[PDB]
């Protein structure tokens, strides 16, 4: 067991192994940049806020640790370390997670640099590659957006979740549909890719209802085949309130873009989630010919999510969380 030290940062206490130096705030968990002396690389340290305050917080904490411990892929956040100051389960109250520091998020990149068609292919490729992995663990991101995409100076990318979001959100989540297939994240990729292509937000909605009106203007009112799958008597009427919008031709909308990019966008921004391209299918799309490698798009180990159906006591979640801190094995 390491020796820890205490530092006060923006009224927050931080007790970290000495391994980690130069803690320096990044925003409010709360997150600090730090320098890892055992590697001479810079890292990001997240202190979980109030990990065990309620049963629900406790199950969230356990959910995060289990997920981050499972994710082992180049385009997805991974765990370099997980620690606690506690010497014992009785003392256990704080969890810290450690991962690679990345320099910038995709928003930053898009704002001060017009990307070439090659850049869009590499960036979107990598998002689909991490997504193929995450989806293969039967996980749904649900909040994919540029601020959740960490990008290095070689334009290499990792998917994570820091925790308007509405701009990249599938229309079924904003109509609280409740089922949700993994292609809600594919919706998000089409929004992001459209924005990499034009330099502009595709659906900059003012609020919830503006968001939907903007979506329907591009992709049109639900066609007969979609209207047929909507079980909810209520929803059906609410939809057939909205103005009878035609689907726009995307070739006309993204005027000077690679015709392969347009075609992929048509296959991502489909109202019907059953008709949306999957991440694995998209990786086979001709727009990615220069990057696609079917022997290097790995899938995840089976992921035991049986905890999700469990309603347990705070201290049981806490004990489970503590077990997982103990059993952690850092990467090579
Ligand atoms: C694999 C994917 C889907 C992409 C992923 C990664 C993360 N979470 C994450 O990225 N944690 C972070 C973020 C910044 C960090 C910065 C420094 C160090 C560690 C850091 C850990 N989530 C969300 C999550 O864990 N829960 C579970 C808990 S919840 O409250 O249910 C919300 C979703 N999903
Ligand atoms: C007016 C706004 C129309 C929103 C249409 C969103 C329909 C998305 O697609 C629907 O996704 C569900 C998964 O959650 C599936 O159960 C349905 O089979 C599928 O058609």
């Amino acid at each position: 067991r390491p020796t820890f030290y205490r530092q006060e940062l923006n009224k927050t206490i931080w007790e970290v192994p000495e391994r980690y130096q130069n803690l320096s705030p990044v925003g409010s968990g709360s997150v600090c940049a730090a320098f890892d002396t055992k590697t001479g690389h810079r890292v990001a340290v997240k202190k979980l806020s109030r990990p065990f305050q309620s049963i629900i917080h406790a199950k969230r904490t356990y959910r995060e640790l289990r997920l981050l411990k499972h994710m082992k892929h180049e385009n997805v956040i991974g765990l370099l370390d997980v620690f606690t100051p506690a010497r014992s389960l009785e003392e256990f109250n704080d969890v810290y997670l450690v991962t690679h520091l990345m320099g910038a998020d995709l928003n930053n990149i898009v704002k001060c640099q017009k990307l070439t068609d090659d850049h869009v292919q590499f960036l979107i490729y990598q998002i689909l590659r991490g997504l193929k992995y995450i989806h293969s663990a039967d996980i749904i991101h649900r909040d994919l957006k540029p601020s959740n995409l960490a990008v290095n100076e070689d334009c290499e990318l990792k998917i994570l979740d820091f925790g308007a979001t509405r701009w990249y959100r599938a229309p079924e989540i904003m109509l609280n549909w409740m089922h949700y297939n993994q292609t809600v994240d594919i919706w998000s990729v089409g929004c992001i890719m459209a924005e990499l292509l034009t330099g502009r937000t595709l659906f900059p909605g003012t609020d919830h209802i503006d968001q939907l009106k903007l979506i329907l203007r591009l992709v049109g009112t639900p066609g007969a085949e979609l209207l047929k799958k909507i079980s909810s008597e209520s929803a059906r009427n609410y939809i057939q309130s909205l103005a009878q919008m035609p689907k726009m031709n995307f070739a006309n909308v993204f005027i000077g873009a690679n015709p392969l990019a347009v075609d992929l966008l048509e296959k991502m921004l489909v109202l019907d989630s059953d008709k949306r391209i999957t991440a694995a299918q998209a990786l086979a799309h001709a727009y990615f010919a220069q990057y696609h490698d079917p022997d290097d798009e790995p899938v995840a180990d089976p992921y035991d999510q049986s905890f999700e159906s469990r309603d347990l006591l705070i201290d049981e979640w806490k004990s489970l969380t503590y077990d997982e801190v103990i059993s952690f094995v850092p990467p090579p």
